């Protein structure tokens, strides 16, 4: 089990940051990244469809005999965590919403921004309230942010105006921190910080640390002496993928392969 | 054959305008609209994947024994028209790019805006040049427009600034007309007209008229006396679908059903 | 908390009447409707199946952090009210049977028509006799009514003949009122009236009024002045919008396909 | 292999007729019936849901090691036949639509009645036209029939009136035969014949004949001396289930066992 | 049914060994071989492409009315087995991975060599672990072997050196057997045994035995007096194809016919 | 027209060398690379198959309205140059065999190594003997080289032994130069040199220079001062970026999976 890869489970593109994080704390581990690039975005799809898609990716990863899964995507974590856990059986699953919650559960008043699917699922408020039901949670979807960022609008006047549209909801709420509850949003954190001067919470590294602690405590660390294998399995490769993905990864996606979920 | 439905073939959401158009010129015809809502957008996907998806929708429509197909989506028309035609066999296929070309092929200098997939496919320039190779064609993708419009940003300062970003390319080109080469773009035509004061070409109604002429000349008109049947078959129904779709349709999508392409 | 939605808990389709009522009497409340359209009808299924299904919907609604639940379906109310309440915990639950019973507690002879499951459960008679054992309660299931109505047979000779088959039972019972103990039956009240000349009790509005009272007493009224209406369903067949909107009497604002697989 | 059971795959209740037919045609075969009684009817559900459900049943049946399957339900046959066959790989699958089509492919004008789902799927017309594209097929849903029959309304004035409502569609069509394209409809064939007195085609018996032919010619017949075993697996045992089921089966179900499909 | 041919389904060239084995084990059976010689190798292609190709071949074979299929290729077996079985509905499909797994499920430590695609798919390890999750499986791709062998390098110093490069991975693994998980590798088994002298497992012969068992026990054996017919369908006849193919088949291909799969 | 891209037409992988060359000598030209990665290798396939495949790629490239085409692959150039030219019509086509031949036309004895298909076609000898019939041309296919190189055997004892098997043929032929008549072979030029001490002719740069000349003569040079590089391929297996980028010597900017099914 020790020398099996870690599965990084994404909807697509923004979860590459978890790969980056893992490479910084677990440099000897093999990683399989999965992105369902053919069917993104998930943030604007129904709960039934997000669950259907996540069951397929889960089965694909389990067939690769990963030793652990991290769900990098907040939208999949919000809506399909249990579907994924049920398929993974004895394979542990770490998720980014659990990570986010762990960073705010001593506050009194918390804001959350995320995809429409995530916010409409109510997952962040529910999970925060499982820790403490008296934490005040204010949530607002930021529907345009994902496409905006994928199209390269990552700073400047457009980004600032779209952010004002979505973040003005929080001005009278006296929040103590704002959860960046979508993988894409930390890219624009500097623009967010200009509009809403509060602590911004990015749960990706925390999620990676949770996976580190689990592997360490359970003695499931890779002890091979060969170069780690980083495999990027995706269901589409459109022309902009290399450039937008590597904006998140911060290094080359050197071993990239087109796969299909047709049999899953 | 006369009393079979017309198939309106979309990627999703914006092709509903063709249904509206058809209902205005062919009020006695049954219509089946197909939208692959589960996997939109197509505008940012690869050619291989767009072809794969379009073959599935084509097979679904042919199994419903439509008498004609109109491809409402510029992205599918650009990349998968031949795939669809091959599946349809003796069933005629009308497409929106053919319609657009028919509206500009006596000009000297033409601009085109469309999805990244459409513009990168080169389909509009190629098809215009098939009519006359000496027409000057200037093309620019407007990647953010589709999501922007689906998120409800349809006028105002954000729309104007995003449009300035994409349309400034045309200011020195002396174009005689600008093809609105995506179903979504006519929604924002007033904002476009503020930035680039040229004739805007919306090919949807022309495409519908092409289908009318074909049915009329071939004596394939519905002569039943019952209420026409309008069926909206979609592969997902997310929460925003009703409202955003009916913004394009301009009337209620009264008979709506979730379907699957898994067997296609 | 007062800006959280109300949850309308249905088996499917007929509970849209409760949404209509709440839109009227509580025009500034947000509402989440849940319909298990994939698995309807409930009215001809077993007790244990209805309980299993209802537990899943209850868990779904509690995950949404609704501020209150109204069980719009008589069948779920008859069979699974306790399970729903156990899942809802401190979230208040109003149900349509409690509403119906409240409208007859000054009478001495009452009839009840409902689904086969509701009648089999004997919930209406039990809940009435609990308040006053001397009230004579006569019950009769009307199995075909739900499908008949969903297929658009809502007046005319077919409806009258099916109704005569189920209602003739009441002619010699001297009832002072008939409880329409299924969401669907008020649609055909004109045909029912024709056959049985008695006061017809429709518990829908009273349930909605009880919910208003509960929100007022618990200080849970939304004070805002445009509400949002979400319709979460486990299936969307072609006929769903037409039939549903027949009960709702307006168009469904926002509709989404959801799954209970994880519940 | 030849001593494994035959699977009768139903939505619920009406498929028991095929069990009855196989008890007479193949008296030495073990039979497993499956009915998804918890979730019926299928006839009023979407294509996506019918396919989801049928995939779970098919997987349950394969796990019982059946040697052949007959899809007794027209609604599953119309919408999910390919899903079922793909799951039942090497196991042959006979369906009632194929049976029905085989009885009419010599005619010129054919009527079809079925559930809303079956008619909306266009499956009968499509499959007929695979054999002879020139046959005129007229199709009309009879939505109330399934519940009406299950509630015990099987003859008399109510049945005649409902039948008049649905069958009036055919009076001006000059059909040569009417396909009773739902398992339930043969129960009320005497009433149908009073209203529309044309040749009535019952797919269920022909499906049973096709299964015999498949087993006989392919040498898959059971010749053991152990008494045949009949098992009826259902997802619910509702109120009047035995009495309604025994209307179709015409004998008692000796082993009736509730199973859950939730693991599939 | 029993007089229909057996299909041998290959990527190309190496599968001819299975034809050779069936000529000896089942001398009275008609055989159709298919090799996609225009598009080989499959071993260095993506999962999505291997699945696309295998779906076309499978459809061609079903159209020849075969009664059973053996997937001779480990690469197709690893990646596209479910695709093939779903297309070959009722037709039973034997695969070489299943055969290989059946020969090692009594051991504790197993090595596997195969094409890059086969190893990257994890199929051998996964399938072994379905039977016994505690077996230690060590897998290494031998990418150059297929071309090397096809170019006629089948013994000698070059073969020994390349083999040393690939098999050095196993020297410290204490494996009890090595699965020769590619059709080509048994050709160089004497060289492999010089370098890594452990029990060598050849899936191809075991697959042929499993097919005999299936036909014998299921009564699908051909007993006609007409001479067996052998057909070899290929998508190309390249330069030295007969000479290379005859290395594996060990007799001449009497009917070798180019077909196109483009319609599938 | 001068802002249209150049098309680099490959079978797959090795033609990336031509992209590298053009990035160097034409730094402001946009480039579309096409590789039929799904169906490689071409070098061991039949003449008719190579022609069928090449016609599809040619049609794809013409649909993109490239301003010129360079056939980077010796195998396509040997077998399908006429088909590509017939499809390209007024779009100029440069090919690597014409380039290779141009570099030897002052010699009298020449060797050529290439794929089995290229050598079988006899294209190099035919095109050389056409210019001067007196030049002695000796040809030998090197079938294993393409796979060997793509699998990363690019130096050392294995490469030397395979090379000795194919090149020993030339020891007694008194050649003045050897044409490396396959895109892949320059990768192992150090091992080739070891065995055969003769001038090695790599036609890649000369083909790229001929394209420059053609663009200059036809007034088709892009005058702009950041170019865009698109890599269109029919498959992307795991090893593709590593092996491709070995030939390209930089990272592929923009990569897209495409299909020739409609071509
Ligand atoms: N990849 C984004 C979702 C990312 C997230 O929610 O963290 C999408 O598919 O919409
Ligand atoms: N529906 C849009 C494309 C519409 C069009 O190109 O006309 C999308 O999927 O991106
Ligand atoms: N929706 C009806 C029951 C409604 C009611 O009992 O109030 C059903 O599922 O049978
Ligand atoms: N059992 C019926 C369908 C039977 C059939 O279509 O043959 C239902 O579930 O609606
Ligand atoms: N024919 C080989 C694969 C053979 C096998 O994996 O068994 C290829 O195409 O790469
Ligand atoms: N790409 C090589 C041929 C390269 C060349 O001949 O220049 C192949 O497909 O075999």
């Amino acid at each position: 089990l020790d020398n099996r890869p870690i599965g990084v489970f994404d909807s697509g593109i923004g979860g590459l940051t978890i790969v980056k994080n893992l490479m910084s704390i677990l440099p000897n581990e093999d990683i399989i990244y999965f992105g369902d690039i053919a069917r993104i975005p998930y943030g604007t799809k129904s709960r039934a469809t997000i669950q259907k898609f996540a069951a397929q990716t889960a089965k694909f990863l389990i067939d690769q005999e990963v030793k652990a899964i991290i769900i990098a995507c907040n939208t999949i974590s919000a809506i399909a965590k249990d579907i994924v856990q049920e398929i993974a059986k004895a394979i542990p699953v770490i998720d980014v919403i659990t990570a986010g919650v762990s960073l705010v559960d001593n506050l009194n008043t918390v804001g959350v921004i995320a995809t429409p699917a995530t916010i409409n699922s109510n997952a962040y408020a529910l999970q925060i309230h499982k820790k403490n039901p008296n934490i005040e949670v204010y949530s607002n979807p930021c529907g345009l942010f994902v496409s905006m960022i994928e199209e390269g609008f990552v700073s400047g006047h457009i980004v600032e105006l779209v952010a004002k549209e979505y973040l003005s909801y929080f001005h009278d709420k006296n929040i103590q921190a704002l959860i960046l509850g979508c993988t894409h949003y930390p890219i624009i954190k500097e623009s967010i910080a200009k509009i809403l001067d509060v602590k911004l919470i990015d749960p990706s590294l925390q999620a990676s640390k949770m996976l580190y602690s689990l592997l360490f405590e359970n003695k499931l660390l890779n002890t091979t002496k060969s170069n780690p294998e980083y495999r990027f399995y995706v269901t589409d490769i459109p022309l902009k993928f290399r450039s937008v993905g590597e904006m998140f990864l911060q290094t080359e996606m050197q071993h990239l392969e087109i796969v299909s979920l047709d049999s899953y």
